[PDB]
């Protein structure tokens, strides 16, 4: 008939950037074409090897470029193939409270909910240990930030872009 | 003054059709005129007496059309009367990840959430005992599974429609 | 680039009346210009001195009007100054259930959700001890309640309308 509400937008712009982490005898973000990838320590800690799993099927190795243990982030990179999918970034976007965002995790799952504060960024997304160190993103799909660890954290991307940077050194 | 956001469209569509059920020394969902309702078989587990209660004051006594231990459901009949308030149901909607949900269960309590994955069907919609049996719907109100047993599970619609009608054996 | 879907309105809006509570040696709302706050019950219970944090920064001494222990509300009373910033009310908005709102409480953290039912007023967005006293709006910023205390609880914008004026006598 019409058009049910829904934010399936972000999903289709976004999800296939977000990337799930394992060990071979967690979550993961795509940022840029290079194949750097951020994620949470928390997840990295004691790795044997680092594997990243896409929404597409392709499987990957990942290696440890650097983490912070102060945000509790980290920076992986994998071979960087031809085409990638990228978490779309705004630098120009300007978080508010109130706006409508989704916590993108691990099955992959959506969780709808808004920005509570931007103090870092609190959110009522549901997060868990499941989505922790995945996606934050608005209702364009546009990156607020990397879901950490009744309410939920995360770091802002403008935040872990710097962060990240600095560990690529 | 102006217009409120709101999903009560679905409602006034949709929680008429979903009823309670009791025991004479759980939730339910009104599919068609013919009487049918689905529910949950953990609800109805040495069952006495099974009623039904719809919203708009009526009460009647079920009958236990078969139940699949399989996907935890349930048919019940009651004496289909002139004028009864049915879920409203498209089998040409397709669920998509992030579309609006709203979790019709029970006092009639309504949720709000969106569709996680769609594996079953995972939603952020507040699920529990009272709910369990109930119906989610979309903002259009129609029916996108029924709600089982942080995060809430229903079946698909589709999954639901074909197992009640195999009950009815 | 485009406009991400947000609440932020009735943030701007309805967030400046929300106070902070405190004891020197909680949630409340700014209600009239004459300096009227409600709040709850077993927020002032045995308090030694009662303040009240506005967020542009202003903070005053609260004089305790008088509390119902049946709505565990309470009424509070700052000396009305030259500029305050009052809760957006609306007498003539009537709360319809699946309405989308905001939950104001306390460091500020704003959840959404819907109106679940009115029967009392319940909601599924986050209520904790932080914004217990609280204000509930809609898209519009119009109090629909005082929150109170996995589903929350809040008291009809009307009936707190009631029992504040019969306070102060």
């Amino acid at each position: 008939d019409e058009t049910p509400a829904s934010y399936n937008l972000a999903v289709r712009r976004a999800a296939p950037a977000v990337v799930n982490v394992y060990n071979r005898g967690g979550s993961g973000v795509i940022m840029d074409q290079r194949g750097y990838i951020i994620t949470n320590k928390h997840v990295i800690n004691d790795a044997d090897q680092i594997i990243v799993a896409l929404q597409d099927g392709r499987v990957f190795e990942a290696l440890l470029v650097g983490s912070d243990s102060l945000t509790d982030l980290a920076v992986l990179k994998i071979n960087a193939t031809g085409g990638l999918p990228t978490i779309p970034i705004n630098a120009r976007r300007v978080p508010h409270i109130g706006d409508v965002v989704l916590a993108i995790g691990n099955g992959q799952t959506i969780t709808q909910g808004i920005i509570s504060a931007t103090g870092f960024l609190q959110t009522d997304a549901s997060i868990n240990h499941g989505n922790s160190g995945g996606a934050l993103v608005n209702s364009l799909g546009e990156l607020m930030g990397i879901n950490t660890l009744g309410i939920g954290f995360a770091i802002p991307f403008q935040l872990a872009t710097k962060i990240m940077d600095k560990l690529i050194r």
